[PDB]
């Protein structure tokens, strides 16, 4: 393989994690281009010699995609913060090709709050929450932490462009940060739209929709559809409506209604983030500043 283009020597400093110090105990999810894992990882931390965490193997075919595992892998190893799942490194040694993240115990925000609302056909609890609902501070400290890693991301010029609850992590004491899915789970595929491309269309805003247009702006506009599925307790967003009439809606400006369990105070920040000009929109500081002053004392709704 010979040298025939400009070559980029700069690079992120990727922890490459041993095959044998990854030892996979059982599958957690599964999507139709990768498994995730929960395992047990050895010499990863120090006095932990033995740590669970979370491993997905990415099914990645091409050239082309482990290039993209390559650079996300890289991504990911920039990007390290707190509300932020944490990301230890890779396994590029043999196949399947492995990402080795922390152990998020209760799974995903979108699952976890499916399992805590009032229509939940089984009860879900544990040692450090309650079974049924959660509390209205509770329910703000977790759009309060998903905010927090939206502001880091916005001050690195970054966009998620898949900002939902199910792509958002939850671990012990109710610790919620920011993660991300490239597998195309079976259980969020109707949370996706497919032409021919895969789209989150009733997370995303006017421009994007019509423009083709993303900006950390955009992300804002995602993050008030995220507040929404947590004051509904995870329910889909235009849930009666298709795909296409959902972009409609949208396109239209016609607003997702206030949630039974939301405070109209909450709602104001949600109503923020709906503006159709992304100038308009508050900035993703402004909603964070907003949701902690709430989460430090809760309003009073019935
Ligand atoms: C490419 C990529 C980018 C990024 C990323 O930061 N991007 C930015 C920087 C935000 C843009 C993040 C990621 C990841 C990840 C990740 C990390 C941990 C987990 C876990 C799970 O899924 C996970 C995914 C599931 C949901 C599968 C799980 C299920 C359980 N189910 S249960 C209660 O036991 O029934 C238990 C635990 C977990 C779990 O820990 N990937």
């Amino acid at each position: 393989h010979i040298i025939e283009n400009p070559q980029y020597f700069s690079d992120a400093c990727v922890h490459h994690i041993k095959r044998r110090d990854i030892v996979l105990k059982w599958e957690l999810g599964e999507g139709a281009f990768g498994k995730v894992f929960l395992a047990e990882c050895h010499n990863l931390l120090p006095e932990q010699d033995k740590m669970l965490v979370a491993v997905k193997a990415l099914k990645e075919a091409s050239e082309s995609a482990r290039q993209d595992f390559q650079r996300e892998a890289e991504l990911l190893t920039m990007l390290q913060h707190q509300h932020i799942v944490r990301f230890f490194g890779v396994c590029t040694e043999g196949r399947p090709l492995l990402m080795v993240f922390e152990y998020m115990r209760h799974g995903d925000l979108n699952r976890f709050l499916r399992s805590h609302g009032p229509d939940a056909k089984l009860l879900a609890g544990g040692e450090d929450v309650a079974p049924g609902p959660l509390g209205l501070g509770q329910l703000l400290a977790v759009a309060s932490q998903v905010a927090a890693g939206m502001v880091y991301l916005a001050g690195l010029h970054f966009v998620h462009r898949d900002l939902a609850t199910r792509n958002c992590l939850v671990g012990q004491g109710l610790v919620v940060k920011i993660g991300d899915f490239g597998m195309s789970r079976d259980i969020y595929s109707t949370d996706y739209y497919r032409v021919g491309t895969m789209l989150p269309i009733r997370w995303m805003p006017p421009e994007s929709i019509l423009y083709r247009k993303f900006t950390t702006e955009s992300d804002v506009w995602s993050f008030g559809v995220v507040l929404w599925e947590i004051f509904t307790y995870g329910k889909q967003p235009w849930y009666q409506l298709s795909n296409t009439e959902a972009i409609d809606c949208i396109t239209q400006g016609r607003e997702l209604e206030r949630p039974r369990a939301c405070p109209p105070e909450v709602y104001a920040i949600m109503r923020g983030c709906w503006q159709r000009e992304p100038q308009q929109r508050h900035s993703i500081k402004d909603v964070h500043a907003r949701l902690q002053a709430l989460a430090q004392a809760p309003p009073v709704y019935l």
